[PDB]
């Protein structure tokens, strides 16, 4: 009833990016500069199908420094975990919810098994939970 | 003599991203959120090994627009694309270097033979005139 570490997720498909500024309602612990990645079953239902067993997307977050009208990426922050399981995963809507600091894996971040996770991505239940769409 | 389009580069390895805004020097046309991708022979050069022929490195620009203290993904601006041949591209260090507006293979934007891009990645000649770092 653990969601898996991602290894490896740095070599998958790069969904989208965002940055999140000081202000916004998810700035604690949201802020800075996000990317999305989505491994090859990920991939199947960003493009329209059913998620499959074994779907991960991974958020990752960085610091950033602004510098000179730029915002450089600095030290990773934590990354943010989603993994496809309909029936280990049952009570929080078919997907495991973990964060781990800095993306170590021994360091867990969620306490509540997922639910205030969940909660927020219940919202997106059309989409199968998964606020991000894909782009070309 | 010319830069081929990186058909698939979006499927490519995220090296980086960088957010550049009005008021840095190189606003126009580089103002936007840009993500590095990189093929398996970039890869190796990145890595501490020589850039392998057929090296291709692309820069994806995308517009931003500010929603509630974010920087949002808009439409893609342009790639610019260094392709790796020692020979060929020798009169700009071994790289070609094409853009193509809005990432479309039919809008080629360089008309000097890449001359103006080259002159601005020789300053970075002692990593082979790349600029990105590779990163966890
Ligand atoms: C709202 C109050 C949220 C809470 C609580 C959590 N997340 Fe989040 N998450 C949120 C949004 C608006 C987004 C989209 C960002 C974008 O760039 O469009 C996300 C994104 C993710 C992702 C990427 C997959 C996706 O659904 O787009 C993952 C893997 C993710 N979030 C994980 C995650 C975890 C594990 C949470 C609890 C620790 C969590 N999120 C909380 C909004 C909100
Ligand atoms: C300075 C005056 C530049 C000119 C002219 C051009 N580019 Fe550029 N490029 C520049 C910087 C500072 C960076 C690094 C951005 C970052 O996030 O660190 C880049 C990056 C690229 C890349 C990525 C590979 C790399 O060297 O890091 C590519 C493929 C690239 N640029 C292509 C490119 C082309 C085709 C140009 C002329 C049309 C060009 N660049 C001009 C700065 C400058
Ligand atoms: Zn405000």
């Amino acid at each position: 009833t653990k969601v898996k570490y991602p290894d490896g997720f740095r070599s998958w498909y790069h969904v989208k990016s965002m940055v999140i500024q000081p202000g916004h309602p998810l700035e604690n612990p949201f802020g800075g500069i996000h990317h999305v990645y989505a491994n090859a079953e990920a991939i199947q239902g960003l493009r329209g199908g059913n998620y499959p067993d074994g779907a991960v997307l991974v958020v990752d977050l960085f610091d950033y420094q602004e510098d000179n009208h730029a915002l450089v990426e600095g030290k990773r922050k934590l990354i943010g975990v989603m993994e496809r399981d309909a029936k280990r995963f049952s009570a929080t809507g078919g997907w495991g919810y973990e964060g781990f600091g800095e993306g170590k894996p021994d360091k867990r971040l969620v306490t509540d098994g997922g639910q205030g996770c969940f909660g927020c991505h219940a919202a997106q239940k059309e989409s199968q939970y998964v606020f991000s769409r894909l782009r070309d």
